[PDB]
């Protein structure tokens, strides 16, 4: 937790997310080019609301210790408490979204299911802490090596109240609506079960291999008609999901995997599977394939 700004050497931008950025830096306190490369998240507009959210995000990440969750290393700030920065381990292959698109000819279904199982175990761990991730997507999953992925960003993550199994929240700005459960679109309710709905969309993403015209936004915009503007998009999306319109089975996806997706996409919040059942089903399919 003891990083001093004078010793962080900027190398390049790695990502520009909900509104902050992640940079590759070398932490080199001895100024001899032996320090380690780390990933550094900062806010791009340090309002007090975004800053309190960022402090809570930092506390959430520091409290998580799991093989499939990116490692907290520390914090760094300038004089006062301003320009707060989160220091994390650098993962060399980048986001799963980009990795999968780049290496799709070398990544088979058994490997996708290995990633799926690691994401499920990460999410189950979050749930044991009563955290709701709210932004599960392959762009927020990072690749440490070809056999290990990690949930890599927690900017929207909330803690459940102790008396309730959901958290109601609507932030100004724009929301990844094409990953959202219907009750998150209509009532702004987020829960473990809405994370399960999004997990279904992640599984869809993996099995499309991030083909550009097959993305959830592309498919949903086609299904509702590309005329829709602004708020009409969300309205028509809600109505589409209410009539059980769903993303199609991806090319080459086995029906057993598509059935996992469609069970995650249950309109009835209480009938969606748990992350532990998802991991068991995925691991049984993996074992059958091997
Ligand atoms: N999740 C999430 C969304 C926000 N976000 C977080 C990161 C991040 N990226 C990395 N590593 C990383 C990233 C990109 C590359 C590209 C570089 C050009 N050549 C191809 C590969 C390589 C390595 N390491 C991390 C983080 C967080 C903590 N550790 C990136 N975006």
């Amino acid at each position: 937790t003891q990083f001093e700004e004078r010793h962080l050497k900027f190398l390049q931008q790695l990502g520009k997310g909900n509104f902050g950025s992640v940079e590759m830096c070398r932490y080199d306190p001895l100024q001899d080019n032996t320090g380690e490369v780390v990933a550094v998240k900062k806010l791009q507009h340090s309002t007090e609301e975004h800053l309190r959210d960022f402090e809570r995000e930092i506390e959430i990440l520091k409290s998580l210790q799991h093989d499939n969750i990116v490692k907290y290393k520390g914090v760094c700030y300038s004089a006062g408490r301003r320009n707060l920065k989160l220091i994390m381990e650098y993962l060399p292959y980048g986001s799963l979204r980009d990795y999968l698109q780049k290496h799709k000819e070398r990544i088979d279904h058994i490997k996708l299911l290995q990633y799926t199982s690691q994401i499920c175990k990460g999410m189950e761990y979050l749930g044991t802490k009563r955290y709701i991730h709210r932004d599960l997507a392959t762009r927020n999953i990072l690749v440490e090596n070809e056999n290990r992925v990690k949930i890599g960003d927690f900017g929207l993550t909330k803690v459940l109240p102790q008396d309730k199994e959901y958290y109601k929240v609507k932030e100004p700005g724009e929301s990844p609506i094409f990953w959202y459960a219907p009750e998150s679109l209509t009532e702004s309710k987020f829960s473990v079960a809405s994370d399960v709905w999004s997990f279904g969309v992640v599984l869809y993403e993996l099995f499309t291999y991030i083909e550009k015209s097959k993305s959830p936004p592309a498919e949903f915009m086609r299904m509702i008609g590309n005329d829709k503007q602004g708020q009409m998009i969300v309205f028509h999306l809600i109505e589409l999901l209410k009539n059980n319109g769903r993303l199609p089975r991806p090319d080459g996806c086995p029906d057993e995997i598509y059935m996992i997706m469609t069970e995650c996409w249950n309109n009835n919040v209480n009938q969606r599977p748990s992350f532990r059942d998802l991991a068991l089903r995925v691991d049984q399919i993996r074992d059958n394939m091997a």
